[PDB]
């Protein structure tokens, strides 16, 4: 959902939506993402919302560390760290 | 330039344009490409076509691993594989 030179940040607005209601996750490569609220016919225009978002995570990103925290106003945030790493300037052979 | 469920494939057309004038490398994370043209006034509305473009490449993707060929109708490919990889379904803590 966004990405930066050093970090990375997924953000998700699910504003009056509570975490035991969410399921994030990792699978190697990609970042599960389920959600599913019934506040019911309670609000006008009842709202069932219930999904499955799935993200692909960057290269120099660990499939690990991954901070997974929440504001106040309903807002999934994803976290990450990102690695220049080291490879020789790997000259390459063109055919 | 482009991706797919199992492999991918960086494509340039640079016609009329030879290997030893050009210049592909992998620096971890990126995919360095360096072109340069000089066939002078010959062509009419000369041409003196010099770059350096950088590509991203994806996680389950090996630094190494890259088939760089290219063909006769002066078209720059890069290839290279994919992997599913195997981490257990993390369930991530969301703050």
């Amino acid at each position: 959902m966004r990405l930066e030179k050093d970090r990375f940040s997924v953000n998700l607005d699910v504003k009056h939506f509570s975490p035991e209601e969410l399921k994030v996750k990792v699978l190697g490569d990609v970042i599960e993402v389920h959600g599913k609220h019934e506040e019911r016919q309670d609000e006008h225009g009842f709202i069932s919302r219930e999904f499955h978002r799935k993200y692909r995570i960057p290269a120099d990103v660990d499939p690990l560390t991954i901070t997974s925290s929440l504001s106040s106003d309903g807002v999934l945030t994803v976290n990450g760290p990102r690695k220049q790493v080291s490879g020789p300037e790997r000259t390459i052979p063109i055919t």
